[PDB]
């Protein structure tokens, strides 16, 4: 009733390899909210001003028992890189083969160049303490975004 995405229920079980050299996987996210953001390349413009943003907000999502996990396809040691570039204090999924992407159904399509060419489209997701997506965003603007996600997560909380 109140999931706007539904997962492979494979999806909660996927070995999420994070910046600093653990995995993770949602289901261990079990009894708080998680708050999944997917950007296109680490270090560009765009995906460092989101990481930032969200950065500033921790404290926000801690008051609210929330987690935060940013994510792109990029390799773990690109990830410390920019982790540690940027002073990031959330860990950064290397969803390198895409597996996470696919299930949140971020890979998209578009016809450029004669070709039929397929990226990441930027894209947020909340996810309850059990395990629902209950709220997406897509296309995402990058101003304003993390203040919104923190608002709408207190208004789910
Ligand atoms: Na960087
Ligand atoms: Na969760």
């Amino acid at each position: 009733t109140d999931a706007v995405l539904e997962l492979p229920a494979a999806t909660f079980d996927l070995p999420l390899s994070l910046s600093g050299g653990t995995q993770t996987t949602l289901r261990a996210h079990a009894g708080h909210w998680l708050v999944i953001y997917f950007y296109p390349k680490d270090s560009t413009p765009g995906c460092t001003t989101e990481g930032l943003d969200f950065n500033a907000l921790l404290p926000e999502f801690d008051k609210a028992g929330a987690k935060i996990l940013g994510v792109s396809r990029d390799s773990v040691k690109s990830h410390d890189n920019f982790c540690a570039k940027q002073g990031f204090a959330f860990p950064l999924v290397s969803d390198g083969d895409e597996a996470l992407c696919r299930a949140f159904d971020v890979i998209k399509e578009k016809n450029m160049y004669g070709k039929q060419v397929l990226g990441i489209e930027r894209s947020t997701f909340l996810l309850s303490p059990e395990g629902q997506v209950v709220q997406a965003w897509r296309k995402v603007k990058v101003a304003g975004h993390a203040d919104a996600v923190l608002a709408a997560l207190k208004a789910h909380a």
